[PDB]
């Protein structure tokens, strides 16, 4: 009964092809030609990076690993609290087809190595904060090679620096502007490695390259407009975060980060930068429920707050920000990004919005399996290419969750309305 299967429009633009690696190349280097166009903004210390700057830097960093060693058999961790640095060996990894490991950097040792045992990275960048964490578990882990420093210039402790390292291993002559990202199978190589004991995601480049065409969709994204800003509290580590912040560099966006939440910091920001867009984990939304500080600020630029709800919380946010209503996405780990989201414009309060261009999502009667009709109540189910390839090394799991038709099991309770909008229960 197709028309109980709910489909995603065509994407606004047609999915392009390459690797993730090489899309994110191809725009950066555009902006990167325009200067004092800001990629990233770091809050705290006020310090602007330009896309020049950004697009330079994660260059070096690949062709550095490229001629340390890595290739697409190798994986690198990335551990490290929000930083105008985080994405430097992000996307150097992602021009070369290293997947990359982000690991929760507030994990002890033992969730450190649990996470680190699945991914198995050859070379760890680590902020300063993180380098004993990463030592204790190097001994116990000792394919671990390397550990590089990413929020340092100079060497620290004995330890090299993203710079350094870069510098050590450079050919001469080397231009930023002449490197070419490597092509490869975008099925088949992996971009990033996940967590969700814990497991791990593996997610094809594939998946990403199509979390770029939802991001610059006028409808599921956001509209490419100049001196866009979007203010970031979410650990760029986890999915929500990690998969905006690579949409906004597609989309040539400031990206004004936050590496730890503060009221006012939050709300000058907010005015300062003239962010026209916010993101908010949930227990933001109920922190934001509870403000009357908003009042005492110019938010007269901010469009929207999006966020990864109940219908009370979120329409009491959206009065004290005086915007229509909030922008709902609705995603998993396992998803990739957001499968569910609010059409830009067309929001209606408690809804997480409409699926998705390439996917499709249905609700099925729970102790069945049977699909279900408009306004019914069921288990979600989702289908389309940004779901994962599976969790690593671990197929009984993968199988538990991922139906042999390619359905992933949400194991949340959804119903869709006649007008195609999705509502958790
Ligand atoms: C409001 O728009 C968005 C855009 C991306 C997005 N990603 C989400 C997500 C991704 C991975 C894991 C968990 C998530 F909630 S929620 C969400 C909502």
């Amino acid at each position: 009964d197709a028309k109980n299967i709910k489909k995603g429009p065509a994407p606004f633009y047609p999915l392009e092809d390459g690797t993730a690696g090489e899309q994110l190349h191809k725009a950066m280097k555009r902006y990167a030609l325009v200067p004092g166009t800001i990629a990233f903004t770091d809050a705290h210390i006020e310090v602007n990076i330009t896309y020049a700057e950004y697009f330079e830097m994660s260059v070096r960093l690949a062709e550095a690993m490229k001629r340390y060693g890595l290739n697409t058999n190798h994986r690198i961790v990335v551990c490290s609290e929000n930083s105008l640095q985080f994405f430097m060996p992000v996307l150097g990894a992602l021009f070369i087809g290293v997947a990359v490991a982000p690991a929760n950097d507030i994990y002890n040792e033992r969730e450190l190595l649990n996470s680190m045992n699945i991914s198995q990275p050859t070379v760890v960048f680590v902020s300063k904060k993180g380098l004993q964490k990463i030592l204790n578990v190097q001994k116990k882990l000792p394919i671990i090679q390397k550990i590089i420093i990413m929020d340092s210039k100079t060497d620290y402790q004995g330890f090299q620096s993203m710079y350094t390292f870069v510098t050590s291993h450079l050919p001469p002559g080397f231009n930023e502007y002449d490197f070419v990202p490597e092509s490869f199978d975008r099925d088949k190589t992996i971009a990033l490695i996940m967590n969700s004991l814990p497991k791990g995601v593996a997610l094809p480049h594939r998946t990403a390259c199509v979390r770029f065409s939802h991001a610059r969709d006028p409808i599921f994204g956001n509209q490419i407009i100049p001196d866009t800003a979007i203010l970031s509290v979410v650990p760029f580590h986890h999915g929500f975060g990690m998969f905006t912040t690579l949409g906004y560099l597609i989309c040539g966006f400031r990206v004004v980060l936050m590496y730890r939440f503060e009221e006012e910091l939050f709300l000058r920001s907010l005015q300062d930068y003239k962010i026209q867009s916010a993101l908010l984990v949930p227990t933001l939304f109920s922190f934001f429920a509870k403000s009357t500080l908003i009042d005492k600020y110019d938010l007269s630029n901010l469009h929207e707050i999006a966020s990864g709800l109940s219908k009370e919380v979120g329409e009491a946010v959206a009065k004290r920000f005086h915007l229509p209503g909030i922008r709902q996405g609705y995603g998993l780990t396992e998803t990739t990004s957001a499968i569910l989201i609010t059409p830009e414009g067309d929001d209606k309060p408690g809804a997480v919005g409409k699926v998705v261009p390439f996917f499709e999502a249905k609700v099925v009667d729970l102790d069945t399996g049977k699909t279900l009709g408009v306004n019914q109540r069921g288990e979600l189910c989702v289908r389309g290419p940004m779901i994962m390839s599976g969790y690593v090394n671990n197929p009984e799991a993968t199988n538990a969750l991922i139906d042999k038709d390619g359905w992933l099991h949400s194991g949340d309770i959804a119903y869709w309305d006649e007008d195609e909008h999705f509502f958790i229960v």
